[PDB]
């Protein structure tokens, strides 16, 4: 599980840039923006491409319980295919950009000022992870 | 070559706006520019003038208000090469514009004009543009 600590937090204008490739037999992977380094920390954002169910799920997690799921359209990911993702923070929410096209806008549910860690988990091959 | 290139933003940009510019610096390039301007008319103020100079091996940053340029800032060396493709992000925050070149933070240009005045992106000079996208 690829971890990037952000002890000074993030603000509008933060860009998480991820490049990689969906393994040919992958089921699902996810990117979490978490509010602490401890296990079970709240998730300001959970971005969950799902190759098995042909879904992309966005959610938040508070005191261990998942919120209301949001879904983007279809699935701009393919097993065996490379991808490019941007998750961009603004004052209003997180903009998920896939393949050089705006994909979904997830409005803030928890305070952005609480985020302290980026975590990329699941079945994915990471070529590059950067926070600008 | 897709230059001169213009992207109108009549409603403006805000913190979290990302300008993504990909292209090739062609073999005999001297310099190119990315401008964030405050209107469509000629001589509009420049909130940001980003000026990679291949011929003098520097990158200049500046602003322009009422026809007058500010004091130039310079990044650390030229992260562009003649004959080489590039990817630039110009990222707006509450504090300024972050310039990212090829997967690394290159320079932070503090706002001199209010971000809320920007209404147009122009790209031109000695570059062969692949794409300009605003997220
Ligand atoms: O919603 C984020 C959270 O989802 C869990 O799976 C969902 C899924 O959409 C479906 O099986 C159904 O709605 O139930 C679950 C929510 O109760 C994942 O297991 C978890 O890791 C997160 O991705």
């Amino acid at each position: 599980p690829h971890k990037s600590s952000l002890p000074e937090g993030i603000a509008p204008g933060t860009v998480l840039a991820i490049r990689g490739l969906v393994p040919p037999n992958a089921s699902r992977f996810h990117v979490n923006l978490l509010c602490g380094e401890e296990q079970g920390s709240d998730a300001a954002l959970h971005f969950n491409p799902r190759l098995d169910t042909s879904e992309v799920v966005f959610n938040s997690k508070e005191q261990g319980s998942w919120g209301r799921e949001e879904r983007g359209p279809g699935v701009p990911f393919q097993r065996g295919q490379p991808f490019e993702v941007l998750i961009i923070a603004s004052d209003d929410g997180f903009k998920a950009v896939v393949g050089d096209a705006q994909y979904h806008h997830f409005r803030h549910r928890l305070p952005l000022a609480r985020v302290r860690l980026v975590e990329v988990g699941g079945d994915v091959q990471l070529d590059s992870v950067r926070i600008f």
